């Protein structure tokens, strides 16, 4: 199995695998189940801003998303990366759709990491059809309108169920390393989750993977395509 | 008085004002005396390298100061700089002799803040004789070897006692801003501290103050370059 | 006098001093007189952006002024800057209006300058009411719409005539030091010009000139914020 | 064939395929035969910085080498990058010796390229035994003294003649992007160059291919590891 280190921003509660009874975005250790959360009013069609940022001083990794209109959510974990990640990793986006669904759409993504120094940066304000610096996975999908969805689309515009896409930066990235003095990571990116459903599914997630990293098998839905299980 | 958000690098311990009985990093605000410090065992004569890291989102402040031999010391603080900085800052770096003296070369200082996006950068990896970025007071003094030199030293590299110095970048530096996402800062500079005294100090510090400050009358010891009392 | 380095973008035609017969963007040389211009379409009540490159092996300086649509303008000149400008400058943003008017809204301002490494930089992508590292100079104004208002506008949203105003950045800058091997700037700004006028004036400059450079008196029309003269 | 833009830092006159009859750096557009030279005293054991320039606006693309010392060569050619490469590359660097030979030792490498904004960065001031952001090619190789050796070296730190090595980039690159309004790379590394030897050979590259480029076969010494041949 993979290793994961997400920030999800879950859209749907699934209060029988530990999501909080609300929307929230949530540090994820190697599980689904977040070690951390926090409510957070995903707001429908408006487009909103995830930044996550960790360093291996302060050894809290952080996630905000916040709205144009300054609605805000925090979650702050203490953790030691470096005892979970291995020293390669894969940057990436993700997002899935269950038996609800939305669209799950990143209008940018920029990622820095630094080991100080080496440090790698890259910035996504649009994307393009063949984007050969990300490479996708499952549903999802680049071009032409510059932007990332992540899952399936249709056509007409429409967000469509048991889809799970994801994308990684080519790099590898150098996350950690035993001689660094500080080893830090901050990911931005801009997503529109607009719904139509009677409820919003499943959210969309930052994460940092061993570098060969690749879907779990039905991890659509609340294991947004990071985990195999809800374990 | 100045409002003062600082890192030192306290290398004599003045153990009846705070200091633990050893040198230590400290995160000081508003008071010298630290909030929290580490054991820092300063090695004469190295560079070593301060890294300071502070975002909105983790609200730590963190500093880890290493040697090219790799002795790290790491101290952290949960605190919010919105309640305590004003939203304008002038930074800087601090050093102060007193009984006891050392070299307080600064051989590199770089400085990013962040409202997330308005930014700030700024690196000197090597100073002028004349520097019109920096606010120089007290007994600092740069170039041309490349170096700011904090603290007085005389003809033959001798530091000098009771000395006290300081360079403050120019621009003012927006630091926070209460509509702002992420306000992050971090700040790095290497720093080659020197003494053949019977104990080195009082040691450096990088600080954050009010547009205006400036050097406190008699805080040339233990006071570092920013307290005009141990309260 | 100022020296003066700047990119102009010059809304109107005055072809007694220069100007081609058309608005342009130039580099102008210690002289309103562009050293070279391109035919630039000023597009009425269109955000653009201007970008201004240079570094000290190549030699060449090029600005390019593009907006939403995609029509460029881009001028290049070669020319060693070690050679104009005065070893520390303050960079800067200059709008005038004359007998004809318009907006001279600037609603971003980055910029990068190096010696390779010391280095500036910072970006404006929202200004504030009260901007502590902005030296504003004649009618330019900031805030709270995150903007930089150049050149005067009345409470209903109209451009003001015989306007001229500037805000450099506060801090010195430094964008040559002859023991370096690159020394290179590049500027971004992005401003949103209107006129209901007959033929909109006079335009906005990207200007590099001595620290302490202010408007010259009468500098208001065609002489952008920049010379005292057409000479 | 590969497609090729290199900057060359070239030891060994070959005179009987365009070389002048100097060690020199070169601009290398598609042929090893350089369409600008400049002469450039290698400084034998000393370690030298590269620095590329390149953007779409000024359309120059620069190159300096320096030494500690401050001696310095600059080549200049005027060439729009958009029509000689594709828009998606890997950029690297390549080292050959011949019959006569040296160390290419890289001991950092940065690189930023930039559509204005898509962006990508990295700096290597280090490599790694399983440097896995790097695809190493030929004789090339990273670790454990944090360097890189693009030709093979010799148990006891000795030249082997006939050795090509190759490091680039894990990501393809997106160098140009057809509605870019500035397409922007700059390369820096540092290389030590250190012969015993009669004469040095041949010297390091900069370059940028198309994303599957590798060596050419027998493009050891004077062909650098670029092009099949001398054409
Ligand atoms: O922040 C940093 C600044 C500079 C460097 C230096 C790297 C380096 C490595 C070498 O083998 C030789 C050398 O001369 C320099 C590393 C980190
Ligand atoms: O320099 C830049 C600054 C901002 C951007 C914006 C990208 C973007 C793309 C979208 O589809 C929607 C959106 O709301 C924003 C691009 C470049
Ligand atoms: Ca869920
Ligand atoms: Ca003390
Ligand atoms: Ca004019
Ligand atoms: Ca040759
Ligand atoms: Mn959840
Ligand atoms: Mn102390
Ligand atoms: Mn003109
Ligand atoms: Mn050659």
């Amino acid at each position: 199995a993979d290793t994961i280190v997400a920030v999800e921003l879950d859209t749907y509660p699934n209060t029988d695998i530990g999501d909080p009874s609300y929307p929230h975005i949530g540090i994820d250790i190697k599980s689904v189940r977040s070690k951390k959360t926090a409510k957070w009013n995903m707001q429908n069609g408006k487009v909103g801003t995830a930044h996550i940022i960790y360093n291996s001083v302060g050894k809290r990794l952080s996630a905000v998303v916040s709205y144009p209109n300054g609605d805000s959510a925090t979650v702050s974990y203490d953790v030691d990366l470096d005892n979970v990640l291995p020293e390669w990793v894969r940057v990436g986006l993700s997002a899935s759709t269950g038996l609800y669904k939305e669209t799950n759409t990143i209008l940018s993504w920029s990622f820095t990491s630094k080991l100080k120094t080496n440090a790698l940066h890259f910035v996504f304000n649009q994307f393009s059809k063949d984007q050969k610096d990300l490479i996708l996975q499952g549903d999802a999908t680049t071009g032409t309108d510059g932007n990332l969805e992540l899952t399936r689309v249709s056509s007409n515009g429409s967000p469509q169920g048991s889809s799970v896409g994801r994308a990684l930066f080519y790099a590898p990235v150098h996350i950690w390393e035993s001689s660094a003095v500080v080893a830090s990571f901050d990911a931005t990116f801009t997503f529109l989750i607009k719904s139509s459903d009677s409820h919003p599914a499943d959210g969309i997630a930052f994460f940092i993977s061993n570098i060969d990293s690749s879907i779990p098998s039905g991890s659509t839905g609340r294991l947004l395509g990071l985990f195999p299980d809800a374990n």
